[PDB]
């Protein structure tokens, strides 16, 4: 059983054996990522997708035989771990000052590498600075993300996500009751946390109006309930979606909220003010759509990216988050289930949970 450079073709679970070397690789990914060095961050994030895979910790350099993804740099990387226990080049990164800048000011809700680099250049380091500027200028995002900074950089549990989902499901009934609302994201591939709460929503009877206008209704109904901090609304692209026909762009509506949580809602092991601001994005997709929908909005990332490459390279099929198209047969194939996709592809069943790649 030969190790596949496709994450599609990997079984990756939450076991990790090689999170010491996968740990450096995902902030030299980083690194990349916040200097937009594209093509390096893309090698190390498929090598430390491939290491996460592994049933065994690397001890040795004889180890990596046989084993894709894993160029000249990568292996310095791993070799530097084996004998030291720690990576030199890691080390660097998280001791740079553009990296620690750009890693603090991107963790405010709002803020991208273009406003990241802009406070840099002005010689800010702290958010303390940021905040307290009388010039600096903030968009309704950044006003949120600076408002719940705290909340939003404290992850979300799994307890937080399922009162979550009992909101999400409640203010959707009420204008859809036959919806079926799916947690997708992280959490439904096993995440203990998550940065987010994702959600899927489709109706068997909707109407293109009612199913055009049902996450409008949702957001006004909680800006009534008093639980919308913030809110971000994203059109649909599906008479657009052949722009995927050559990342991916997005084809769905999508609701982002910023919702608040009261503690009381939470059924926990475990004060001050009894509230936490939770991310939650909803997506709203045509009842036939919805396995593509689930399967691209379930992830990982890497795992999204493996799928689209392995069937343009190896089917001569292009893949996105609504439909699956031959190239060869000049048809769209159909699937009312993940597993049918995966069928269509000719790829064995990946579990959710074998999906953090
Ligand atoms: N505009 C977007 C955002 C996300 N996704 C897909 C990629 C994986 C999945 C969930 O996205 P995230 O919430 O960012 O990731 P996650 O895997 O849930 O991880 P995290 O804990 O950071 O939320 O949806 C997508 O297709 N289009
Ligand atoms: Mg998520
Ligand atoms: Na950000």
């Amino acid at each position: 059983k030969k190790i596949s450079q496709y994450a599609c073709q990997r079984r990756t679970t939450l076991n990790n054996y090689n999170q010491l070397f996968t740990d450096a690789l995902d902030i030299l990914a980083e690194n990349d990522e916040l200097r937009e060095n594209e093509g390096s961050c893309l090698a190390f994030m498929r090598a430390s997708s491939v290491l996460k895979s592994l049933p065994f910790p690397i001890t040795s350099m004889k180890d990596t035989e046989g084993i894709p993804c894993l160029g000249d740099k990568v292996k310095s990387i791993i070799e530097g771990i084996i004998e030291d226990g720690e990576s030199s080049e890691a080390k660097a990164v998280l001791n740079d000052e553009r990296y620690k800048s750009f890693k603090l000011f991107t963790s405010v809700f709002g803020v991208g590498l273009k406003t990241a680099e802009k406070w840099f250049r002005m010689g800010f380091r702290t958010l303390s600075k940021i905040q307290s500027d009388k010039s600096l200028r903030f968009t309704q995002m950044q006003k949120a993300g600076f408002l719940y900074y705290e909340d939003l950089v404290s992850c979300v549990n799994r307890p937080e996500a399922e009162a979550v989902s009992m909101l999400v499901k409640e203010a959707v009934v009420t204008f859809l009751p036959d919806a079926l609302v799916t947690m997708t994201g992280g959490f439904r591939r096993g995440k203990m946390t998550g940065h987010d709460v994702d959600f899927l929503i489709t109706s068997p009877e909707a109407t293109e109006d009612e199913e055009q206008q049902l996450l409008h209704k949702v957001t006004d109904f909680w800006k009534q309930q008093g639980l919308l901090l913030y809110h971000q609304y994203h059109r649909s692209h599906l008479a657009d979606s052949a722009h995927n026909l050559r990342s991916t762009m997005d084809v769905f509506e999508r609701s982002f909220c910023i919702l608040k949580l009261d503690h009381g809602r939470v059924h926990s092991e475990k004060e001050g003010k009894g509230w936490k601001a939770i991310r939650v994005d909803l997506v709203m997709c045509p009842y036939d759509r919805r396995a593509f929908a689930l399967l691209g909005w379930t992830g990982s990332r890497q795992f999204e990216r493996d799928l689209r490459r392995y069937a343009t390279h190896e089917r001569k099929m292009m893949l996105d988050n609504h439909a699956l198209y031959d190239r060869t047969k000049r048809v769209f194939l159909e699937a009312e289930s993940e597993e049918e996709i995966f069928a269509h592809l000719g790829l064995d069943y990946i579990e959710p949970w074998e999906r953090n790649a």
